[PDB]
C-alpha cells in the first residue's frame, strides 16, 4: 500500500478541507468572497493539492509569500488571481507581470519605478496592485491618509498598472478584549471615506483574518483571508471557547517500528550522553524520525507516540533521524507494527495543540516546521494517491 | 550582485571545507580512509556541492540516511560509495542493487530473505554490505559475539552478496569522562579476536566520529567518519579546548531591508499580540526571514541581527515570513542595507553556538532545520554561483 524505503510519512485529508470550507461560507455573509492562504508550502501541508481543491469548493482567489511561491501555482495549472503579501524587490516587476501575479505596494516612489520599467519594454501585461494600510500591526503599509492621497493619484496616473485592491491586518483579533481590534476598524473606515469627498472610487476591500471572521463577520466586506482555519486548526484557545464553528484537523504524521530487543547483556545504555539506562528486562524499539525532520530534539526524555492504543515514552536524547521508545518490562511488540506521532489511533490521540503547548508556542509553528524530505499522501472520498 | 524577489539567502564557503579537510588528515594515522557524511541535505549545508568537493579534497566514501538521499547523488553523477547509516525495509532491495548502494544489516533473516530476492531475479549486480555491532549506543545493531558469528556466518553463504565493512558507534565520546568509551573499544576488539580465531578474515573496519578522531587517533584503524567538523564546527566545548586541531565555519545567512518608517502617528504597537510599543522618534525596519525559514519563535523579544556592524534587537513576536528590529531614536538606516543573522559582518559576529546556547540545544540541530526555501550560494577561490 505505502511502500518506501525509510518508512515515514505524512497523511493530509482533503475531504476535512472541504468540511472546513463549507463551515466558513455559511458563516460570513452571502456577499463576500474567500481567498485561501497556501503560503509556506500550505503551512506545511502542500501548496499545489490544498489550492486546487480549495478553487473547486468555495475558494476564488489566493495568496502566498513571495513570486517564487506563486509560479510554483501557475506551473501546476492555475489561472486563479495570486497575491503576495509580504515586499517585493522592483527587479522582479517585469516577471510578475509576465506570470500575472498582483503585488502588494504601498510607496509613491516605487509606483512610478515600476511603470517607468514596463514602459520602456511594451507587452500588453499591465500589473495589478493592492495597497497596503498599515493601522497597528507596524509591518509594512502606509499609515497617514494625506500619504495615502498621494500614493492613489500617483497610482492612477500609471498607464501600466491597475488597482484592484487595498486591505489591513488585524494583530490582536484572537483575544478576548476588542479593544485594539475596533480601534483599527474606525481608523480604516475613516480613510476610506476620505477617499469618496475626493470623488475616488474604490475596488475590493478587504480586512478579516480566521479569527476576524469567526468573531466579526459584519467585518467582510467585499473579500477574507482564510489561513489556519482552511487546515482544521484554531487560532488561540479563546477562539475555540466561543464554539461559533466547527473544524476539522487535516494532518497527521506515522511512521514504522525498524528493530525490537531485550537490554539483557551489558551495558545497557542507550542514545548520547547515556541518559537512560534499562532493566535487563526492558524492551527498546527504534523508530526512523529525528530533529533533521522537524522532531524538536527538546523532547528528549520527554514525547510521546502511540503504538497498538497506548501512549509509551521516548527513551534517551532525540538523534539526527532516528529516536528510542520504551515498550518496558515483559515488552510485546515486532518489527514492522505502525506508529502514530501526532494524530489519532484506536481511541487515543496525540494532538498538534498538545504538542504546541508543551514546547510553549503555536500550533502555526509546529506545522510549518515539517521538512520537505518527509513525503505526503492525499487522502480524497476515502481513497488515497500523490 | 545577487538579485532576488525574497531577498535572503545562504553563503557556503567551500574553501573553508578544503581548509577542514587538511587539519584532519595530517592528525590521523596515514594508512587510514575518510567517510565524508552528508545526510539530511548535508547538515542543511546542501548535500550535492559539499560531497562534490569533499571528494576531490580527501575523502574517499559517502554516508547518508536513506537510499532517497543516495539518489539525489547519484542523479547528480557520484560514483563513489555509499553507504546508509539507518534501516532500510526489504521492499528496496532490488533498488539499491540497481543504484550501487551500500547498506548496512545485522540481522540473519534480513541477510537470508534479501539474496532471496535477487536470486530469483538473476541479477549480475551484488549488493554490498556493512556488519553495525552495538557495543554501548543502544539503536541499533547485533549484541553478543555468538549471534554476530550466526550472521557472518549466513552472510558468507550468500552468492548475491558482498562484505565490505564491520562498524560501531561510541555513544560519550566528547565528553571529559572517558571510562565508556575505553569499555566499548575493548569490547568491540575482542568481538573481531573472537571472530579471526576461526579463520575468518575482516573488511575494511570503523569506528571514529569527529570528536574520537580528534581525541583518540590510535582509534582510526582502517577508517573514520568526519561529520560535523567537516562544516568547522566543534562537537562539544570540551573537544574544543584541547586545542589539538582548528577548524574553520562554512556557513553565513544574510538578507536585505525591506521597509523603513518612524514610529511619528498612533498606535505605535509592533507585531502580534502588542508586546512591544515604540516611541515617537524610534525607527522601525522589517526583515523577509520567519520561523516557517527555521529562526526559532523562541527569539521573540530577545535575539540579535547585525546592521552596519551593531548588534540590533528583535522587536516583538517572530512571524511566519517577517521579523521587525530596533534602529532607536533618530536611527540609520535606507530600504535595502545588507543584514547579518548567523556570521559576521565588520568588526562583529553573531556564532551558531551563540544561538544554540540562546535556545538550549547543540549547534547540529540549529543548522540541519534552515528550510529549503531559502537559496543557497557557493563561495569558492572567493567567488559566486549557484
Ligand atoms: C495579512 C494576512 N492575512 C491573512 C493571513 C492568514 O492568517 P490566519 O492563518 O491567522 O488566518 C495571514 C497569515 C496574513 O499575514
Ligand atoms: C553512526 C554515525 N556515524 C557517524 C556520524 C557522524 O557524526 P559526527 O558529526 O559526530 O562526526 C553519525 C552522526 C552517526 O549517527
Ligand atoms: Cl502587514
Ligand atoms: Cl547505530
Amino acid at each position: 500500500m505505502i511502500k518506501l524505503c525509510r518508512e515515514v510519512w505524512i497523511e493530509v485529508n482533503l475531504d476535512a478541507v472541504k468540511k472546513n470550507l463549507r463551515a466558513i461560507r455559511r458563516h460570513i455573509p452571502h456577499k463576500s468572497k474567500i481567498m485561501a492562504v497556501v503560503k509556506a508550502n500550505g503551512y506545511g501541508h502542500g501548496s499545489i493539492e490544498v489550492a486546487r481543491h480549495a478553487l473547486e469548493h468555495g475558494a476564488s482567489e489566493l495568496a502566498v509569500a513571495s513570486v517564487e511561491e506563486g509560479i510554483v501555482l501557475r506551473k501546476a495549472g492555475i489561472t486563479a488571481p495570486i497575491l503576495v503579501l509580504g515586499f517585493t524587490s522592483l527587479s522582479c516587476v517585469k516577471k510578475s507581470a509576465a506570470w500575472n501575479i498582483t503585488l502588494s505596494a504601498f510607496q509613491v516612489d516605487w509606483m512610478k519605478e515600476a511603470n517607468e520599467i514596463l514602459e520602456k519594454e511594451a507587452s500588453a501585461n499591465r500589473l495589478a496592485i493592492h495597497i497596503n494600510v498599515d493601522t497597528g500591526m507596524g509591518r509594512l503599509g502606509v499609515r497617514t491618509k494625506e500619504e495615502l492621497l498621494e500614493v492613489v493619484k500617483a497610482l492612477k496616473a500609471s498607464k501600466f498598472l491597475r488597482w484592484t485592491g487595498i486591505f489591513t491586518h488585524f494583530s490582536t483579533a484572537d483575544e478576548p478584549d476588542t479593544t485594539l481590534t475596533k480601534l483599527q476598524h474606525e481608523k480604516f473606515i475613516s480613510f476610506l471615506s476620505f477617499l469618496k469627498k475626493q470623488g475616488i472610487e474604490l475596488p475590493t476591500v478587504h480586512m478579516c483574518n480566521t479569527a476576524a471572521a469567526i468573531a466579526f463577520p459584519e467585518f467582510s466586506a467585499d473579500m477574507i483571508r482564510l489561513g489556519i482555519g482552511l487546515y482544521g486548526l484554531y487560532p488561540s484557545a479563546y477562539i475555540k471557547q466561543l464554539n461559533l464553528v466547527k473544524l476539522e484537523p487535516a494532518l497527521s504524521l506515522k511512521a514504522r517500528i525498524a528493530y525490537v530487543k531485550t537490554m539483557r547483556t551489558e551495558p545497557r545504555t542507550v542514545s548520547y550522553g547515556a541518559t537512560y539506562i534499562a532493566e535487563p528486562n526492558e524492551v527498546i524499539a527504534t523508530l526512523p524520525i529525528g530533529y533533521a525532520d522537524g522532531y524538536s530534539r527538546a523532547l528528549s526524555n520527554r514525547g510521546f507516540v502511540l503504538h497498538r492504543g497506548k501512549r509509551v515514552p521516548v527513551a534517551g536524547r532525540v538523534t539526527m533521524d532516528m529516536i528510542m521508545v520504551s515498550l518496558g518490562e515483559n515488552g510485546e511488540g515486532k518489527q514492522g507494527d505502525e506508529v502514530v506521532i501526532y494524530g489519532k489511533q484506536k481511541g487515543a490521540e496525540i494532538s498538534v495543540d498538545e504538542v504546541a503547548e508543551m514546547l510553549n508556542t503555536i500550533n502555526y509553528e509546529v506545522v510549518s516546521t515539517l521538512s520537505r524530505r518527509i513525503p505526503r499522501f492525499y487522502i480524497r472520498d476515502g481513497e488515497i494517491f500523490k
